[PDB]
């Protein structure tokens, strides 16, 4: 199959020895454009995917120094990662770190130990690089290394033996082939809209490796697992033949102080706390969670003790119990750690609401990612975090050429860019720089075709000038992408542009401006918005209506406890957890536009939802449809189509609009906010924490480290999809009460389960 040698964690490239450059637009086309040349089997490759420009580097991290950006990808085919062979040799590209007897980096092309068997040029495509391990001479033994010590070579210690169905070395090698279970039942597809309305096809975050249904165990359970086809068993332990080896050697170790702290040679253990601790002859008879036989020979000097994980010191036991997480504190020149890595957001709106007159045209193409602006001010010194707040720093990616005060290419989107130190623009240029649209394509039921080049583009089904195998319009057909009509697949916040009739460049815009849809569009900030990092409970801020997509859901007198969402001139979604108990007549209440509790003002929509509602089954998905049509206004925005058959994104953040209580100032008044991601598929439904206490067909949100759901008042708001570049909809925000309950969010309500009335009544009212 054309896919089965790719596994990468991304964001890198290099200042390589020699370099090469081509183009392509699809993934199967690789099998007729990349492998066909003899020049090398690419030890790194660099396909900048969004604009068909493609690159490759003749040498890699095994021989040269690194660079990084967003969308910049040191692709490394599993051949150059092949820490193995089986049988007489086939793909081995070892790099072995540290043996029983202390071998590490020394080279093939060294004439010592014995008359030179290989050097990098001695075959054109088997990679006889520096020290790095190979099966070259038809010599069938496989794992061995050339060394400073002649004594012996071929034996079954550093010959690793990957029985690939479970753990070896770090336990990351979980790319197994089996799928079967302890019960003898079988496991659900991720590959259709039945039996269940969802799938895990490869265009989602790659480190999951979720191919079809084979064993994935990313958090290392004691036995493998996943979702049974049977919705009664639902998910369960996977079951397999036995395991033994594990083929360990001297393995991995750190070269500077990111490390575990195991190597604590010290002749003491001192702290301010006490006197002395445990020589485990003291185990008589209280057994301890660590004892010396599980550290078999590791410098336990009678018993000056030795580190059991965490950081740079011992923290073991004493016959007293004051604090067991007391580490030793010996004064010495040990170490200098700092916080680390990842991400790129906190971006500015570049002053577009009536555009500040310091930008030109639609930026039709600039030789990579760039269609970018020229608003133009002062650059960031990349050896300081400066100036105004943004989520990450140069010392997150330090080896990427980021020494001196080097101006260096950051994260691709603008083209060659620098963090611009000014309120009018937060990024610009790297300091050594040499039938028309609904707007965003999602279900654009139309057929204009313009470029700024004027006339129609190419049809994406066609193979001249641009070409594809997979990405035919028919392959992604849900509202039609046929013929030479306009389609932005980005649906970009920058507006409609397309992979034009113009060959081999970024895009082109229409001849045509965006027709207006504000305050009825899916959920757009039209004045492009301010943003801040969140990850504080309740709310750091209560902004003047830049969250305008607001309905408040209220008692019979009109006191405030819930929220809500318009979805047409009469259609609405809200919560119901004050309802959700008895099928009464008109008096429970809804307000359309109060960003606040009792403190309304008369510009808000204040015709009550006299015609309350609840489903043919009572569920909190209340379409509190308006009696009348709405009285829409700019600080009171509907969502729209609450559709089934869409699916939410994953691991990234969702959001809720929050009419909850304050915590830390005045006791009542105003709406606050929460940003909150997808939870891992092994939390609620599981043996330890709960054993199945909640009905998982409702949709959640929650961090890797705490938050809320929709609190009081937050309830019922637009259940905002962060998809197709600006907010749209899946379900309604459910209930809410009880602020800040640590790491315990709650319900949001799905539409497909009750669709015959939930999407039914809202037809053309």
């Amino acid at each position: 199959e054309p896919l089965d040698d790719y596994v990468n964690t991304q964001g890198a490239s290099l200042f390589s020895v020699t370099k090469k450059q081509l183009g392509a637009g699809s993934i199967e086309e690789c099998a007729a454009k990349c492998e066909e040349d003899e020049e090398f089997t690419c030890r790194a490759f660099q396909y900048h995917s969004k604009e068909q420009q493609c690159v490759i580097m003749a040498e890699n991290r095994k021989s040269s120094i690194i660079i990084r950006m967003r969308d910049v990808v040191l692709f490394e085919k599993k051949v150059y990662l092949s820490e193995c062979k089986t049988g007489n040799g086939k793909n081995y590209r070892g790099t072995m770190s540290k043996t029983k007897n202390g071998i590490t980096c020394q080279k093939w092309s060294s004439t010592s130990p014995h008359r030179p068997r290989f050097s990098p040029a001695t075959h054109p495509s088997e990679g006889l690089e520096e020290n790095y391990c190979r099966n070259p001479d038809n010599d069938p033994q496989g794992p061995w290394c050339y060394t400073t010590d002649p004594e012996k070579r071929y034996d079954y210690c550093d010959i690793l033996e990957c029985e690939e169905e479970c753990m070896h070395c770090s336990g990351e090698n979980y790319d197994g082939k089996i799928s079967k279970t302890m019960s003898g039942l079988e496991c659900q597809a991720w590959d259709s809209q039945s039996p269940h309305a969802h799938g895990y096809i490869p265009s989602k975050f790659p480190n999951k490796n979720l191919k079809k249904n084979y064993c994935r165990n990313p958090d290392r359970e004691l036995r493998p697992w996943c979702f049974t086809t049977d919705p009664n068993k639902r998910w369960e332990l996977c079951d397999i033949p036995r395991c033994t080896t594990p083929p360990p050697s001297s393995g991995p170790t750190y070269q500077c102080l990111k490390g575990t702290g195991e190597n604590y040679r010290g002749n003491v253990a001192v702290t301010v706390s006490g006197h002395t601790c445990q020589h485990w002859s003291a185990q008589t008879p209280h057994t301890h969670n660590r004892t010396p036989e599980n550290f078999p020979c590791k410098n336990l000097d009678e018993n000056y003790c030795r580190n059991p994980d965490g950081k740079r010191a011992p923290w073991c036991h004493t016959t007293n119990s004051q604090v067991r997480w007391e580490y030793c504190k010996i004064p010495s020149c040990d170490s200098s750690p700092v916080s680390t890595e990842q991400l790129a957001p906190t971006a500015p709106p570049e002053l577009t609401p009536v555009v500040q007159d310091c930008y030109h045209g639609d930026g039709q193409s600039y030789r990579g990612t760039s269609s970018t602006t020229t608003t133009g001010k002062k650059c960031q010194s990349w050896s300081s975090m400066t100036p105004h707040r943004h989520q990450k720093t140069p010392e997150n990616y330090p080896n990427a050429g980021l020494t001196m005060n080097y101006c260096r290419n950051p994260d691709a989107d603008k083209g060659p860019w620098c963090f611009t130190t000014d309120p009018s623009v937060r990024w610009e240029y790297c300091n050594l720089k040499k039938d028309c649209m609904f707007g965003n394509g999602k279900g654009y039921r139309g057929k204009r075709a313009t470029t700024v080049t004027g006339t129609p583009c190419q049809d994406w089904a066609a193979q001249e000038p641009h070409r594809h195998s997979i990405f035919t319009p028919e392959t992604n057909p849900r509202a039609g992408l046929e013929k030479n009509y306009c389609r932005n697949p980005d649906g970009d916040v920058g507006g409609p542009w397309c992979y034009t009739t113009n060959p081999r460049k970024l895009y082109d815009y229409c001849d045509v401006p965006q027709c207006a849809a504000p305050s009825f569009d899916c959920g757009k900030p039209q004045v492009e918005p301010k943003k801040c990092p969140g990850r504080v409970v309740g709310g750091c801020v209560a902004h003047p209506h830049s969250w305008p997509w607001q309905v408040s859901l209220r008692t019979r007198f009109g006191m405030h406890f819930c929220g809500g969402t318009l979805i047409s001139p009469e259609w609405v979604l809200t919560a119901a957890h004050c309802l959700e108990k008895s099928p009464r007549p008109s008096s429970y209440k809804v307000i359309l536009g109060a960003h606040q509790e009792v403190n309304l003002e008369p510009h808000v929509q204040e015709i009550e939802v006299s015609r309350l509602f609840l489903e043919p089954t009572r569920k909190d998905i209340a379409l509190l449809k308006l009696s009348s049509p709405a009285v829409i206004t700019d600080k009171v925005i509907p969502a729209c189509l609450p559709s089934p058959n869409y699916v939410v994104a994953d691991r990234t953040e969702c959001f809720i609009t929050g009419w909850g209580e304050t915590q830390g100032t005045f006791g009542a008044g105003l709406l606050k906010e929460a940003q909150l991601p997808v939870i891992e598929n092994k939390v609620c439904n599981r043996y330890e924490f709960l054993n199945g206490r909640v009905q998982s067909t409702e949709l959640c949100a929650g961090h890797l480290a705490g938050g809320t759901d929709s609190c009081q008042g937050d309830s019922g708001g637009p259940l905002v999809c962060f998809e197709k570049d600006k907010y749209i909809l899946q379900g309604v925000t459910s209930w809410g009460l009880g602020c800040a309950r640590p790491n315990k969010p709650g319900v949001y309500v799905r539409v497909s389960r009750f669709v015959t009335w939930i999407e039914g009544v809202m037809r053309n009212n």
